[PDB]
């Protein structure tokens, strides 16, 4: 039975639920998440920027199976393209909107990497995406709103890929937090 998350601790404690077993129902952990309203007063704690690139901010990490974090994308900041390590990956909209590039996953010559599609990510949505669907990159391209998003990564991973748009060529790169629970992490 999926009800409505009333708080982040609510929605926290229903995902602890719907992980509770070896495999997971990918529409209802995105239900969920989506059902969640942003209330900044609930994460306003987890949500620490840096002036020149985005922070990962470790919330909950789910018994194991999953690492829920908070990311904070200064107005200008995005990512690289990149994978996501055999895991599920689910992005939820706290405040803002983010812009989410699909890529295909590339040939190895290196050729450009050419958009399969692009799309806005609005506040309180909730995306998914894992390595069969492709590759992405997310970006907060706009001049004057922070963004601020909920990412759920089954299993955790502590490293991933990055890719190189013109060339297709990846490096793998380790996971770090800029905090944990609250509490910054250098
Ligand atoms: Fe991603």
């Amino acid at each position: 039975e999926l009800l409505k998350p009333r708080t982040l601790a609510d929605l926290i404690r229903i995902l602890h639920e719907l992980f509770a077993g070896d495999e997971v129902n990918v529409e209802e952990v995105q239900a969920v998440l989506e059902a969640y309203e942003s209330n900044p007063a609930e994460w306003a704690l987890y949500a620490k920027f840096d002036q020149y690139r985005y922070t990962e901010n470790l919330v909950d990490q789910g018994n194991g199976k999953f690492n829920l974090m908070i990311l904070c994308w200064g107005e200008g900041h995005g990512s690289s393209i990149h994978d996501h390590t055999d895991s599920h990956c689910f992005l939820k909209l706290l405040q803002g909107n983010l812009k989410e590039t699909l890529f295909d996953w590339p040939d190895k010559k290196s050729n450009e990497m050419i958009k399969k599609s692009e799309r806005t990510l609005r506040e309180n949505q909730c995306a998914y995406i894992n390595d069969s669907i492709g590759l992405h990159r997310v970006e907060n391209v706009s001049h004057t709103e922070p963004a601020v998003s909920l990412h759920l990564y089954s299993p955790p991973f502590d490293t991933c890929h990055a890719f190189d748009q013109r060339t297709g060529h990846k490096n793998k790169v380790t996971m770090t937090f800029h905090s944990k629970f609250g509490i910054r992490t250098p």
